[PDB]
């Protein structure tokens, strides 16, 4: 009880890969030609990352080193990492011989599995009331060197006979020596503004093909396999796991709402090494060169988390309900307004937590300033320092006294109603006890369907309690109203009304048609029924996520990931 | 008491290896001929598994810095091990001198011992409410660098004497030097996806037989054996053990039954080094050259453990009990409906077993919702912070009273019925003593015949306390119901009824009329009568297993591997 | 409350970059022509400090280890680093081929993105009250050495027969070799003098263009892009943040009051790499040759705070206050005069705080001379170690007496007068509480618009709560008055009143008609209208900041950096 509160939860990120979003050609001179093929086998992507919610220092302490503040915080490290990031088990390769014409040309193609060319990982937030304070990989590596100076000389003579010779050798010699470390994948942050950071682990050494060589040529007629798989480390394509740290700093007593955006990406290159018959005095000797302008292609996925600021896990102490026990189950619950009542207790009420202080006042969590005051107990006044609010608990008993008259907070037996008495009377009871309760669990998270990419539409859930889509054959905007909707404005209105509706089918991708966004809204309800609008036939590299809800369930806003164009990505926010 | 419970026990792996299963051909380039011996003597794995469940907090304590979630814990580091694995002792091999014509060919051959190229551990989960966690292999090793760039210049000039000379020598150099360290068998860990995770560990270093020659070549007639040994570890072929940890995590709060699957295993192969009549210029000369073609074979065992998410092991306390002090022995034994009887007391009954917490109350392991009150004491109800639920126990006392009326709670003397009243009276008695017991022992390992691939299908025992059996030559499927045969269709039904027999003889191997499946099932009842169905003459490489039971057991389920075509493990759920 | 008290408050810099600040010339040899373009992309800068202040040991306690003192801290480390500061992603380049005569010149420029050639970061002090006592960076590294001394002889014989021949060789040699390590950005602190020190990371290995060559030359036709971009770590252009510790050292008793300024500021330089057309006996190859003579632009931001050195930070010892518990509110006040009064009660009152001492009297923050005493309560004396000043809290109640005479002191019902008497009587009460309050908040931050260079001008706001400005078409002077107008004296007189005024938009930046100097004043009130003083035409790379009050705010006085000519800077002293 006495140490410090937190918040903590696991978020998940999971998404399957199809293998055909994992197809290439198979060559690279002749592209054109050969076909296509799978370049990864079962690709699959599972991190878990670890959530800690925290305030700076305990409620009411003053001064300390400290500075008061908000904070956020995201990590991956030993204690959590989740099960890893996976494209591969072997190596796979194939020969590919000479087709067309071989006077002087490039005339054979060995294309390989594809070895992720760097991880990246990218944090947001919504608005600018977060900050970032402190960053694990504290910043890029120095690197220490050893540069080295040599000079020296060679003074020799030389007698011989055969005819006699006599000879004074006279030499002198520089040299300069550099050396220096380097990490296969250097760990890069990029921060591109006050509000973002971006982590990308990079190939340094054995970045291009042209280094994956083992041999430069051969003779007119070796035919072997070189493209070194020793050199490669399996941390490269087999498995791979991170380690990295972002935490964020608020506002000192801001008040509001605002959200972080975790993405979390592999890109994928496949290696298409060559050779050229260069015909020299030597002969037509085929030099292998790799080929760096292969494409290469980003698979994402995100997932989101909403934090309320005036949440009672930034309070900084444990908060406390009050049960009047002259009943079995009723607790002092106070509204917005600042009346109270007695009703059924919680221990997830906000509104009927409450903090002890230092000053033996009593704070409810809903705002630091609204405390407990006796002149009228009716309701909470923005609080200072009377003795009117001061109370006392006496040892060994349960009555709530205060300090300005000793006088027992007492409450009556049908009602509840409490006030200031010395003594019991047959109609009010004295008695008060109370308990620590967990008003620290997480709100559920919510995934996201699509790309979140763009500015992010906030918009509250209309009138209907759901939202008007405006689509065609792709969709152009979304919003709670037909002036609110968001994106494009080709796509034909449609009011859907979602109140009692199961989950929602939504299918994305690379949308052949245009782009690359999710356009397929299939709506499931209890039953079973769906009801789909979009394109379902123009699509490619379809991937699709489910999202599940109790029935009947009042969505509160939206959040519309967007450029100026169209939408780019949708959240629901729930309840 | 104050501590974190866990759970533990240790799962054993035995598996006798026999010299036919270690059998391959004499040569490689002469394999037809030259008969086959075996390639290894007295083959044993054997290894021991540390195991470990435990919640990540204390029940009730709110906020740690621990996020709530339930662990599985698979271990194998310095303070349990077991045996190891082993292959050989020494290091044998023979001659083989040129039978064939000798021209220009390969025309000897050196076969030896197997060396293990790589030891293969994958542990699986059945379902995918299990996610990892975290692995101590952390990740691949990103191995450091050292880049040196060297550049310089020579200026000499020479003097002599014989006639005159004077000449100045002037030159240039540049060279980069490239290091770095490479373990012998490094770690790779691969993850196949968010509930598979499988580690390797695999030679890099003298990984090929090329890499065995101290010698490139000879004269045209000398004869010796170069496949050194003192570069060959006796880590590698005398024995091993391994170092590796795996890590589960499972879901908040979910309930219901998971199956994890830990197999072990080695690969072996063995060398064939042989010498091709290179007859060059300088002679037909003996260039030594390894053969990376020859087979591999993968041996293999496995063992299973059974959890229950509702097991009192994750609810995060240790579970006291209520022994009614009016008789000798009778406990407050509640059903899975919600009613209570007085029984005789078990510490082993998680039925009896409860949960005392920070509120007071009293929490039975059956569900965390499950807790007791006073107002009606018949049966236990959906618990929340009511008055009446809170119990205090009086100082030096045996009588547990309550917090709403003060009033202890006492129970009959002939029949035990449990009530509140203010003071004990001729039948009733208000004394009560409680103490902790273990509830957490584990259930009892049921190994594994066959091999454990393939999807797993989990069915009930049927009707007649046993299960359905469609055979013929080989197995075909399996299951407790003739529709719920899964796998192969050509065997005939057998209903096969087991209530009373002692063990089962089960016969498996590389089955040479087809796969390698068990297919053989001998059934031993308490007297020693056997009942064999499936073939025991078309068996190679066969390899069995035994099972014992109590006699007249019921068993609960099966556990099924199995392809789409056939069964490919079995598994009996006892008691 | 036994430990050490401290204040600290997060102080933030952020600072848009435009790519209009970030144009230069296309090339060097021919910047004339080529036109301009933008030399980075979403350049920014954005830190946050931390700000400690602490006196060296608790109040009362003598002949410590440490010296009185007080200390201003402000450190960058491991617990608060900020985001960082950012110029790029990638890094582009573009080819340009020559143009003019080829014949003997440089013919090809290859310009690129800027990398950072130093940080600079510069602290200050407004007066000399203040000194360095500590640096983290405890000075330059010094940088052990090895030296190698290598001398040697070769004696050798040759035989040989074709005629034979008998030689013999004999030789002498001499070498040293030197060798030492270089960080890549080392730290250089530079003390120019006892008020101020700066520090600077700058480079030493590849510092300048010449270095990043990977070739001397090529053949008379070869083009391809030699300038590495491996060599260049992202470090230097990606991201960056600092780590650097300066602490200030004052004077024992001193009162009065003291600006510090924090600048941090970043340097910019494109790279410019051509080729010369050597036409030498080899050919006419293309030697590669840095540009060392382009232009460096720097970009700076500006950050205050005004710390007071009779604040009550620096007493040493938390404070209390004195709630005189007759009344709900009421609390003793002393004036600066030093009569007293009973007012409402605050908590950041330090016209209130009091401290408790080891002699058992009561110090005021107002200063440390100042003591009650009890011969005359109505106002503090200057105090000593009078038997009268002494004061002990009576164990378990709430009358504090005195030690001369034992009797309690005691307050008036209606007026609240204080006097000492030995028993309470009607008209007069002795109970009388105390709690430590919060008297360690901050005072907001005033950011600063301009340069904070050359002397800082100090004057209060005039008599109509505002300032006068004598501007033209660039601002001339500032101040509160005609004479007090320090600057320029070429602009007409401005005399405005600012009594209600929301904020101020202030547009400053590379002022084209003259200097680089904030020349817009644009006033914007509650309502929003806008009065702009000022060249908002003949501005270039101009840069604005936002300055908010609450309306009807009465400014203080005035901060204006300035040389002998013109305003630098200014900054509105806040309430």
């Amino acid at each position: 009880t006495n140490t410090l509160p937190h918040v903590a939860f696991y978020i998940s990120v999971n998404r399957a890969i199809s293998d055909e979003e994992c197809t290439f050609n198979n060559s690279w001179l002749w592209k054109n030609e050969k076909g296509s093929r799978p370049f990864c086998k079962d690709a699959n992507i599972s991190l878990i990352y670890r959530v800690n919610l925290e305030r700076s220092l305990q409620y009411g302490i003053v001064g300390s080193a400290a500075p008061d503040a908000k904070i956020v915080r995201i990590s991956l490290d030993d204690d959590s990492t989740g099960a890893g990031i996976h494209l591969n088990d072997q190596l796979g390769y194939r020969q590919f011989g000479a087709s067309y014409t071989t006077l002087d040309a490039y005339f054979r193609e060995w294309s390989t599995d594809a070895i992720a060319q760097d991880y990246r990982f990218v944090f947001n937030a919504s608005n600018n009331k977060a900050q970032i304070l402190k960053t694990f990989p504290v910043d890029n590596i120095n690197e220490k060197f050893e540069r080295k100076e040599v000079s020296g000389f060679a003074l020799g003579v030389t007698g011989g006979v055969e005819k006699a010779k006599l000879e004074a050798r006279a030499s002198y010699t520089q040299s300069r020596w550099l050396t220096y470390n380097t990490q296969d994948y250097r760990i890069e942050r990029n921060a591109k503004n006050a509000q973002a950071v971006s982590f990308t682990w990079n190939r340094q050494q054995y970045a291009t093909a042209e280094s994956l060589l083992n041999r430069s040529t051969d003779a007119l007629w070796v035919n072997t396999y070189p493209v070194d798989v020793n050199r490669i480390s399996p941390l490269s394509y087999a498995s791979f796991v991170p380690k990295m740290d972002v935490i964020y700093k608020a506002s000192a007593t801001e008040t509001g709402s605002t959200d972080f955006i975790i993405d979390s990406s592999v890109n994928i290159r496949p290696i298409y090494n060559g050779a050229y018959k260069h015909y020299y005095v030597v002969g037509a000797h085929q030099f292998y060169h790799g080929f760096e302008d292969t494409p290469r292609r980003r698979i994402t996925k995100s997932a989101s988390f909403t934090v309320d600021w005036d949440h009672p896990v930034f309070t900084g102490g444990r908060p406390v309900n009050l049960q009047l026990a002259s009943f079995n189950n009723r607790c002092i619950q106070v509204d917005a307004q600042g009346r109270l009542a007695a009703n059924t207790c919680d221990s997830q009420q906000s509104a009927q937590s409450f903090i002890y202080d230092q000053l033996g006042r009593y704070v409810s969590a809903s705002n630091t300033k609204l405390c407990l005051d006796g002149e009228a107990l009716d309701a909470l006044q923005p609080c200072n320092q009377n003795l009117t609010q001061r109370w006392e608990w006496r040892k060994g008993t349960d009555e709530l006294t205060n300090v300005y008259s000793g006088e027992s907070l007492g409450h009556d037996k049908q009602t509840g109603e409490l006030g200031l008495y010395a003594s019991s009377n047959d109609a009010v009871s004295l008695r008060t006890i109370t308990a620590y309760t967990d008003v620290f669990n997480a709100q559920e998270s919510s995934p996201i369907l699509g790309y979140t990419q763009g500015k992010m539409n906030q918009q509250r859930v209309g009138q209907d309690h759901r939202l008007y889509v405006r689509a065609g054959a792709a969709i152009d905007a979304l919003g709670s109203a037909s002036d609110l909707l968001v994106g494009g404005n080709g796509g034909s209105l449609s009011s859907v009304d979602l109140s009692g509706v199961k989950s929602i089918t939504a299918t994305s991708g690379d949308f052949q048609y245009g782009g690359q966004q999710l356009v397929a809204l299939t709506f499931t309800y209890q039953d079973g029924r769906q009801q789909t609008v979009g394109s379902k036939a123009y699509v490619t590299n379809a991937h699709e996520d489910r999202f599940d809800l109790p029935a009947a369930a009042k969505i509160t806003q939206l959040k519309i990931w967007s450029d100026d164009w169209l939408v780019k990505g949708v959240q629901f926010d729930l309840n």
